[PDB]
């Protein structure tokens, strides 16, 4: 691979230099004659795999506190190394723990918000040993990142995995989610997409109350034990109800969104070492929901409804009435939520801090990796200036990486 | 191995088997993805591209091992080494111009490519020449605004020395001048284009849509301008069907898109001047040629006629403005009759596209960088399109601009 790498920007002609990808680890699934750029989803480890892994995270946390080579450097990697010999695993402290955590928040090809990657409150949980714990601990994480709308990012982990069937695991994908409900003729009450994992919670036990906005439960699994089913406190689950500056009838469609996301589906390796359970949060991009959550075709679908009430001729597609009634869905989002002082992020705002971002790691770091899919916004891509910035994606450790569905590998005591 | 796209709407699972023929490089490797960079012969190299081109031409007529087929490998084997090239039948010119277009990775418009009417310019050998083969083009391919997709391709390189080259990277763009004040009248982006044209002799009226001249390259020679006839270059007013202080802006847009930049390749053989033409997706005038930061840049102004609060972001002022300026174009070709396509339209045929190649030639290479539309993305089925990119052969390629190379 060449040293150096190239990246410009169409629109300002800015031209950066890549070296960072140099320190790139596991496979982009690309080949040099096929690019799966576009796609979404392109045991344990072994003494003689993790004695590599521990030394090069451990190596790069020495080099980021200015002490590489140093005393300290060389009695942890030995004192690491005798761990592995003896008990096949190891133990991070917690400075490395939350360097770690940061990293892997930094290293988010896919994540448009990493200007804020070193101010992440990391909650310290692998004492935890009950899904009871869990839940306790859950629920100040949630208490914390919401801080009454004054969003803060965090991350709470729980303990790493050992032989494979003790795993810690939030069977929830994010901590707050609304039930869908599937009707016996066909149609969908609720969020579309979290059908199934509706489906699983009721026979676990939920009652479901059978509504349009309905909070899920926490199903949480300390141990490799079967998971639990937990109640959030509604009064730690802020929602905005949605309601437009201009078209006083929007209020009239009952839309409202829970104030924090927070994904709890996804691995973090850190060292070698796996997190299977390491929910983190953060505040939203306007588009996450206005786009997203209410557009797609798939989910809530109200662009029809908007238009009715819009008064737009929705015969042609080419009036580009779905276009109109798009932007005003996600302006009435964005006012909601600053009316109701809860944080939020318009992707005008939210893109030209990632090009900020983006700079700054190109001049001290040596190259940022980014996923140009996933970091322009589902609307609106050319306006904003990340459309025309070029990007390198490459996978850096420690990272965040996606695991299958708990249900689909769960040994059933 | 056999490769599967998922659409995330649907769920459709399609299995590509087509990237087992690609042999061009993408520019990624395991461990660096670069999707989203822009842009990333002897006797010996020659025969085995012409065989895998007649193999594959012979192929797709259904007389593969045929005596044909023989004799013109063994033609083909001969003449690369009596004269170190050979020549295209016009059948496989044809078939040749349609793949490339079939193969073109970032054309959202590839339901139509086997719709081509292909221009044989290959006699062609003065600039003179050029003008009267492109005016017939233009001609052709605008049929008074019911648009019909035309490429024309002007004799293939020999020595490099010797290149047939069209200097304008489109052959309808409005010049674009640079003011003593500092900012700029025109099209932004053909600022450097505009002051050759001028250098070389052009007479520029010093408009806002200034039909640039023709700077034509023929043999290896210098360029030498040409005005195409203004009868011939169809223009479309652009208006608001409710905004009536739209057309006060004064804007305007030409109706016939046509790409003379790039490289046509087949079967070895190099065609570095291809004019090819189509028609026009609304969001390419709409959102980047009228509101891209280093373009025409109107969303300021069309915002205040909109009296919309231009104060912070989040109103999303940019976002309404661009919509409505989207809608004006689309409503002003269909007013006028002019060929034009909305991104919905046309995301929908691609998606079609793609199942009818997925079906009969087992995959699509596509850029989900360049098919998803700059506006209003995920709202379009191709957001939610899985893509593979990879690279078939013939193609369309970039090369470098004349000015930069050419010996005077
Ligand atoms: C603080 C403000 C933040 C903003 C504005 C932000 C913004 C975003 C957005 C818009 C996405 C795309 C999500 C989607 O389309 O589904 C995303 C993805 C992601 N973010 Fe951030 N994020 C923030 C905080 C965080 C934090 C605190 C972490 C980790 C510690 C993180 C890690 C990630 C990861 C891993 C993804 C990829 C998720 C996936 O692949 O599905 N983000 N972010
Ligand atoms: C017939 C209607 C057509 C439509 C609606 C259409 C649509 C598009 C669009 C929207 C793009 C992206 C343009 C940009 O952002 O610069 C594009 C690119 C492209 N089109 Fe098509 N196109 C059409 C016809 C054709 C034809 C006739 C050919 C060749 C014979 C062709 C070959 C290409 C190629 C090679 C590109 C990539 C250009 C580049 O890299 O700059 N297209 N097309
Ligand atoms: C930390 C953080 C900050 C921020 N701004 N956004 C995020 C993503 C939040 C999020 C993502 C998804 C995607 C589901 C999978 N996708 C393929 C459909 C669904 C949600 F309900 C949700 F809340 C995380
Ligand atoms: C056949 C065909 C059909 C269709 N619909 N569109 C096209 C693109 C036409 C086109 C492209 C560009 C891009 C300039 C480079 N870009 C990086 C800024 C500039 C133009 F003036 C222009 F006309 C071709
Ligand atoms: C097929 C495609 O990769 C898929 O639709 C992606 C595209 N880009 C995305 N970008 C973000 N931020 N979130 C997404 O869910 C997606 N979906
Ligand atoms: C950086 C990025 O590759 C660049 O802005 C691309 C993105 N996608 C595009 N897609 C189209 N159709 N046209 C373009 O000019 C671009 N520009
Ligand atoms: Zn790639």
């Amino acid at each position: 691979c060449p040293r150096f790498l190239k990246v410009k920007n169409w629109e300002t002609e800015v031209v950066l230099t890549d070296t960072l990808h140099l320190k790139s680890t596991l496979e982009t699934g690309c080949t040099e004659y096929i690019c799966m750029g576009s796609i979404m989803h392109p045991d344990v480890a072994t003494k003689d795999q993790l004695f590599p892994l521990a030394k090069e995270f451990i190596d790069q946390y020495y080099s980021s506190i200015k002490r590489f080579g140093s005393k300290a450097h060389m009695e942890r990697l030995e004192e690491v190394n005798k761990e592995i010999d003896t008990t096949s695993t190891y133990q991070l402290k917690d400075t490395e723990l939350i360097y770690g955590a940061k990293h892997a928040w930094r290293n988010a090809s896919r994540c448009v918000g990493r200007i804020q990657w070193s101010k992440l409150q990391v909650f310290d949980a692998r004492d935890c040993t009950t899904a009871h714990g869990m839940f306790n601990y859950i629920c100040n994480h949630v208490k914390y990142a919401t801080n009454k709308g004054n969003l803060r990012s965090a991350i709470t982990i729980f303990p790493q995995r050992t032989d494979g069937k003790h795993d810690f695991r939030v069977w929830n994908s994010q901590l707050i989610r609304y039930a869908g409900y599937k009707q016996p003729d066909g149609s969908t009450l609720g969020d579309p997409a979290n059908v199934q994992f509706t489906e699983i919670c009721i026979q676990q036990g939920w009652k479901p109350p059978r509504g349009r906005f309905d909070v899920l439960p926490l199903l949480l699994q300390a141990n490799g034990n079967d998971p639990e089913l937990f109640q959030i406190p509604p009064e730690l689950v802020l929602e905005v109800p949605i309601r437009h500056p201009k078209f006083e009838w929007f209020k009239d469609l009952g839309l409202k969104w829970y104030g924090l996301p927070a994904v709890s589906n996804m691995l973090l390796e850190i060292g070698g070492l796996e997190f299977s359970a390491c929910p983190f949060s953060g505040w939203y991009m306007g588009t996450e929901i206005g786009v997203r959550d209410y557009c797609d075709n798939s989910r809530y679908n109200i662009l029809e409804e908007v238009a009715k009430k819009m008064n737009l001729d929705m015969r042609k597609t080419s009036s580009l009435w779905k276009d109109q009634a798009l932007v005003e869905i996600n302006i009435a989002v964005l006012y909601s939520f600053q009316s109701d002082k809860v944080t939020i992020v318009d992707h005008h705002s939210a893109t030209e801090s990632f090009i900020k971002h983006m700079e700054n790691e190109y001049r001290c770091r040596g190259g940022c990796p980014a996923d140009w899919v996933w970091i322009v916004p589902p609307m609106s891509g050319s306006i904003t200036p990340v459309f025309h910035q070029e990007m390198l994606n490459y996978r850096l450790t420690p990272s965040f990486e996606y695991q299958p569905d708990p249900w689909n590998t769960h040994v059933w005591k």
